[PDB]
């Protein structure tokens, strides 16, 4: 046909105005637009594909930024401060396109006045789940509808750690939500959501003067009254209502920030940070505006070191493992899968692992050489490696699941006898291995069967004593002392067998004699009288010279 | 200009002629050859586009079964049986175009005849690395160059499991081998190795008759001869050198598998049968052949269930959490992972979690309901849930690394030993806390001095003893016969204090005669002597009858 039978614009915009179906007019279509001006922003715009191939606009971001207590710079590059306690929207759509769609910020409820305990906590509503990002004095956590951990991903909603930043994404949209405990910084793309938001980030239109709306729709010259009327009410608590300059906020003005001062204008935060000096000396609240600067120079891909110039009095606690890095990917290499990514360009600031070592697996904090298995229990392992984790037998091989384990079946020889008096069965700990549990002959020193054997008065000591049996053996009761004297076998026992008996025996130690010394020295002898005649060996005679 | 601006192949598969630059002479190509009759494979061909999208070829892929002890068919439909002990290679490339890539099945070295675990061994070698997949009476195991697990993969080599099959790929080759333990199949595709391959399995080209050649690189009629040949040399063992038929190989004919009477062809698998009950009669060795007919059909987009008519003699056996599924996903699905749908849409024969519960995440066993998380002890755990896992706290939260396990802190029994002489602090595992050494008193007996209190004589029992307290408390030695006596008071000390005395000491005890059982007896008195008298008591007279 002489108009073609799809005349057309058939490919890569190759156009087309057909003579006949084999001889047609074809034609060529592309072009390339300027890099546009600017965005009363200073951020440098980006390339936008048309859905046609043919050509690409420049349009650039929506951004906006929050410090400080009461610092805001809206999407287009409005600042003001406003001061407040209870919880306030952030963004919001005009014509509702996603269900339940949010980002709100409660600065207050959870510290009031002084937010030095907790400075904010940031939500995020999308369809079904919605996100709590709360600070301690610590470290922050958060809450999904429930308390998780970071690396969470789930209904397209994705939640992780960068740096020192905690970010809230959602890829579909695009929509990047950055929480730092000091500050926050949401990203919208601009066909996603072009002048259809509303809030304390104003309006995403280019134009500084629609930065600030009602929610009734109305323009108003002061902006910071906006931001008041912007109250979300819920259920708890519903009565809502000489300076000398410090050198460290010179630093901006200074050489190491003069790359800072293209693509990026320095004046928002320069006055903020002289404000926050007057508001109080001496109190190191004028190096939280230098971290914002910081953040958004690296951003437009400046990487700068500057807190080694602040003369310390705010720098990063992190543990020992880690060291700061000013300069750092922004996605760590996890040994578990770093496989294949897009590097970025933009190194953002944190405190990683060291250079010999690095990351394990998302989730966790362990930096290693080599990475092999990590259990529940943050201890580095070897492939092909045999350890003991609780009471089992478990290892780490290469593959899937990583670490093994297995029953313990340890077992014991079984022994019931027990054949002293003191040992007695009894089951017990195995102090080698708690788990295993061995029985043993336990003592009781209170089953002593035998008993302690009664000795003879000349015996000294059975010895028996403390033997060191489970049963105590006892020692021998008697002693050393002329006990067999005479009679029933005693000590004296000096019966006067004798007619004239001495043997005065009074334990006189000698060997044996001690034991038992007849000291016998009778005196039967008989002495003669004047007249008492025939008086030898005469009854009961003793010697008499009379 | 009048010749085109390159009267080329313009995109999108369209074509051009060039007398102007805009009026052209526009062409387009395409075309639909009929279905390739067949492919000497019984198999139908698969599509195979060209590189510029214009049109799509039929090319059959190159498939190679082998089951059993001696069967093999060809990569083109040619059967042969073979017997042989030495480990032979089956696929190789006749160009190297990868470095290193072969498989080689080991038979008998592992097991000779009658297998008693291992049937025989696979060896897949790609590039650097090399797969040994083996196997014992109930699982099969697998070394990579050491052990690994089973859901491995590395450099674009991947091994896992799918129903009852062990696969191994390479997808950037699509080339896949699957093991089971009784056969196994070598899937190839045709575009990358076309009349380039060797070995057992025939020549790809499409015609049984170039399948079997030397390594020398001859053609013969022969292909069992042939394959005898295809030996390959190792360190290891280098000194190489009344049939009736059974109903169940008369189930292939049956109209059980009346579908795969066509589309397949059932002549080599019944002629297999019957050679193996003819081998040797009931043995149960005829039921091999239906499991690789049923599995090819299975391939086929054809699902059978067949061994419920088998009466028995041979089934699975895996464990009571999982049942057996003639039909069912080729890959389960898991919680971790569920993702996209599977639409694999071929129902590959195992067992399975039921239809309640699910299996947890790949490389895992536990079927769970609601998944939780599973630590290395195979316990399902619930979101938010405490328990005691090691000696720590543990909680189960939803997110990343799953468990979050934190230091016991196990409190200590504040004691400085006890001050029972003897004590001496043990700070022990009190067995009601677990790993919690505390502080306890440990009274020593040995560490005592328990006083003995010496007593002089008759206190039969000091009655100290045993009490309770680890002090060895003390009883008396003394006892009390005689206490008295002039002998020092020694017991049974009957002595005259004055000559003329009995002082009986029987050492009996009475009251009070314990210490003085002895009293006393008075023996003196005078009487009438010889006339003149005057004995006047001579001294010394004791009772006299004078
Ligand atoms: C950081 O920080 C720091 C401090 O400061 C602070 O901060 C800042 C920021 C601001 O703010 C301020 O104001 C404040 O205060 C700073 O500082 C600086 O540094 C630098 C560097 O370093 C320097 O310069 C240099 O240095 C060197 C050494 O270094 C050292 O020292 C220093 C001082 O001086 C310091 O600072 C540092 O830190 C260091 O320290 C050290 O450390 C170590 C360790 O590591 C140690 O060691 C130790 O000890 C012992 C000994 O050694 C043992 O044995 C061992 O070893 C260990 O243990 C040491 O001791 C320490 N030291 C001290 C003293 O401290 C030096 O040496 C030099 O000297 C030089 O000069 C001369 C003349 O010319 C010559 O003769 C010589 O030879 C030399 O040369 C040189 O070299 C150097 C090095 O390289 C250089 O430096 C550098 O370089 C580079 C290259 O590339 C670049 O250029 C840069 O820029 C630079 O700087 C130089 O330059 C050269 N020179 C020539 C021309 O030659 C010197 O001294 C300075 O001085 C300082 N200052 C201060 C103030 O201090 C920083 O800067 C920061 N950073 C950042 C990042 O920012
Ligand atoms: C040997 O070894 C051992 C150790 O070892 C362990 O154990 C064993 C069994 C096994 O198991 C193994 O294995 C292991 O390892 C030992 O044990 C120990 O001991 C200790 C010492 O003894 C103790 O502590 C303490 O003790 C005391 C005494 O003892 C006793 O007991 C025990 C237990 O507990 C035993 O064991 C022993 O043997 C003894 O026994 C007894 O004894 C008693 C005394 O003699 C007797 O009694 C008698 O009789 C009658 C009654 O019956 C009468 O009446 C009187 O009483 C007496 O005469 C008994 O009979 C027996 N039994 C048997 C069975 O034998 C104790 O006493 C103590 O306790 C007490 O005190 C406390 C304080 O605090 C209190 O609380 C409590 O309650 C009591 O009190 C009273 O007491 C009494 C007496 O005893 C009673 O009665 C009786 O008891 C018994 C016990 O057994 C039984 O129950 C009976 O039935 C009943 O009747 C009451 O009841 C009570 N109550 C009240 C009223 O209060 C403490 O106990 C420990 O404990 C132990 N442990 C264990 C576990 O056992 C052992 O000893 C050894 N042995 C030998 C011989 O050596
Ligand atoms: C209580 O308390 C007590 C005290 O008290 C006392 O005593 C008593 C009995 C009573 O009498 C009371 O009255 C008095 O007071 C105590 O005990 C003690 O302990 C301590 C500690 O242990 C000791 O120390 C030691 O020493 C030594 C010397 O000496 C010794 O020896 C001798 C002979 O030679 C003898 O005689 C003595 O006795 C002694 O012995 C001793 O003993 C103890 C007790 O028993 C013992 O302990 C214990 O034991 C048990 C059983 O029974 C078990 O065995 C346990 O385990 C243990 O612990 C000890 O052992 C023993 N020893 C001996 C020798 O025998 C020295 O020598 C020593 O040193 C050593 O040892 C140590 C540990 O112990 C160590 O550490 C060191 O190093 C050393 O080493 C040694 O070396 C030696 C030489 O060579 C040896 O020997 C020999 O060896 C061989 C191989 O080579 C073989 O085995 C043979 O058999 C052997 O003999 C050894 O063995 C080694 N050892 C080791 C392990 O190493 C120490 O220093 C003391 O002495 C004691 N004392 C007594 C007398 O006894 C307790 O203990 C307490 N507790 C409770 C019971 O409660
Ligand atoms: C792998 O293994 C498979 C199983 O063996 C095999 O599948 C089929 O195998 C059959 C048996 O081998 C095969 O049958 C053919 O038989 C021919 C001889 O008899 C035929 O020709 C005489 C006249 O010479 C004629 O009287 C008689 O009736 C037969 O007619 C033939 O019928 C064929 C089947 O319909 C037909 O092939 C079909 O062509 C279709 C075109 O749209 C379509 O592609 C179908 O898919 C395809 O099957 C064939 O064209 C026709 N021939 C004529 C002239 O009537 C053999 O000659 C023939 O071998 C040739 O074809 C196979 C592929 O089919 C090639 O591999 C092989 O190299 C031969 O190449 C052929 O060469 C002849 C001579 O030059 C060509 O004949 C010309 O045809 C022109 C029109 O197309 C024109 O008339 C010219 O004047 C003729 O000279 C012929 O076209 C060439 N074919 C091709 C495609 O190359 C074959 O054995 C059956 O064709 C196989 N079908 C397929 C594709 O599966 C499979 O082929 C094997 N694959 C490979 C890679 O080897
Ligand atoms: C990103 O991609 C690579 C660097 O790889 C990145 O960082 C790794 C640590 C991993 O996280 C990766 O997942 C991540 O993508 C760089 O692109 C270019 O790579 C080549 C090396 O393949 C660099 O060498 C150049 O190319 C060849 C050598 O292959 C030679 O001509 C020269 O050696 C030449 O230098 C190349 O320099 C590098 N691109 C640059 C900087 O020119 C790069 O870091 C980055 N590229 C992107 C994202 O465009
Ligand atoms: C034997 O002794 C017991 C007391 O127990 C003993 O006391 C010493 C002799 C010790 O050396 C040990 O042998 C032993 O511990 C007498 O039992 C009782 O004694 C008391 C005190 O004398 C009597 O009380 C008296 O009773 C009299 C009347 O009988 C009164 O006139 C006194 O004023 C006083 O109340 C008590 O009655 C008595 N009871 C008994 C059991 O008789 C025991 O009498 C005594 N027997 C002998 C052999 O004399
Ligand atoms: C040794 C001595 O003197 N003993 C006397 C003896 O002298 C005396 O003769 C005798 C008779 O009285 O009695 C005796
Ligand atoms: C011989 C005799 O009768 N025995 C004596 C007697 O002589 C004496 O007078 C009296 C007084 O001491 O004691 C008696
Ligand atoms: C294509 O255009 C030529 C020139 O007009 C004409 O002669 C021919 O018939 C046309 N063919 C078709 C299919 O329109
Ligand atoms: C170029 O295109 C025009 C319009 O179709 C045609 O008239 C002319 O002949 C073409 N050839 C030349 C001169 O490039
Ligand atoms: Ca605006
Ligand atoms: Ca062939």
């Amino acid at each position: 046909p002489p108009e073609c039978p799809d005349t057309w614009w058939l490919c890569d915009c190759f156009m087309a105005t057909c003579k006949y179906n084999n001889t047609v007019e074809i034609v060529k279509v592309e072009c390339e637009p300027p890099p546009m001006p600017t965005c009363s922003n200073g951020l440098q715009p980006v390339r936008v594909e048309d859905p046609d191939g043919c050509c690409w606009h420049w349009e650039c971001d929506c951004y906006c930024t929050g410090w400080g207590d009461p610092h805001y710079v809206t999407f287009d590059g409005l600042y003001y401060s406003y001061q407040g306690n209870c919880t306030y929207v952030l963004v919001e759509e005009i014509s509702p396109s996603v269900d339940n769609f949010g980002v709100y910020i409660d600065n207050y409820h959870c510290d009031p006045n002084d937010k030095v305990s907790c400075p904010r906590t940031l939500i995020v509503r999308h369809e079904t789940q919605e996100v709590l990002i709360k600070t301690v004095h610590m470290m922050p956590m958060q809450v999904q509808v429930q308390a998780v951990a970071l690396p969470y991903k789930k209904y397209g909603l994705e939640v992780y750690q960068s740096g020192i930043n905690y970010v809230v994404d959602i890829p579909e949209l695009g929509v990047l939500v950055s929480y730092n405990g000091l500050s926050f910084s949401v990203r919208l793309p601009y066909h996603r959501f072009g002048n259809n938001t509303k809030g304390q980030c104003g309006t995403c239109t280019n134009t500084t003067s629609d930065d600030c709306i009602l929610p009734s729709g109305e323009i108003v010259s002061n902006c910071e009254a906006a931001a008041d009327q912007w109250l979300v009410n819920d259920p708890s608590k519903p009565h809502c209502p000489d300076c000398t300059p410090s050198p460290l906020c010179q630093l901006i003005k200074d050489s190491l920030f003069a790359q800072c001062h293209a693509l990026v204008p320095p004046q928002h935060y320069y006055d903020a940070c002289v404000f926050d000096s007057c508001f109080m000396p001496g109190s190191s609240l004028e190096c939280a505006s230098l971290q914002a600067y910081a953040a958004l120079c690296a951003q437009q891909n400046i990487c700068l070191d500057w807190r080694n110039h602040t003369h310390g009095a705010c720098l990063v606690e992190c543990p020992s493992h880690r060291e700061y890095q000013a300069c750092g990917p922004a996605e760590e290499p996890t040994c578990k899968s770093s496989s294949s990514q897009q590097n970025n360009t933009v190194l953002v600031e944190g405190c990683f692992c060291p250079e010999g070592t690095m990351n394990y697996a998302p989730g966790f904090d362990v930096c290693v050489k080599t990475c092999g298995c990590v259990g529940p229990d943050n201890v580095p392992r070897e492939f092909g490696e045999h350890f003991e984790f609780d009471c089992k037998n478990c290892v780490c091989l290469e593959g899937g699941s990583g670490i093994i384990c297995q029953p313990k079946r340890c077992s014991q020889k079984p022994v019931t006898h027990c054949v002293e008096d003191g040992t007695y069965l009894a089951t017990e700990v195995n102090p080698a291995d708690t788990c295993c549990n061995i029985t043993v002959c336990k003592c009781n020193t209170s089953l002593c069967k035998e008993k302690p054997s009664v000795c003879p008065l000349g015996f000294e000591v059975k010895s028996k004593m403390v033997p060191g049996r489970c049963c105590p053996f006892y020692w021998c009761e008697s002693k050393g002392v002329c006990v067999h004297g005479n009679a029933e076998y005693q000590p004296g026992s000096p019966v006067y067998s004798s007619k004239c008996q001495d043997c005065v025996c009074t334990d006189k130690v000698d060997n044996n004699t001690l034991l038992n010394v007849i000291a016998c020295t009778h005196v039967p002898c008989n002495t003669s009288c004047s007249p008492g005649f025939e008086l030898m060996e005469a009854p009961g005679e003793c010697c008499k010279k009379c």
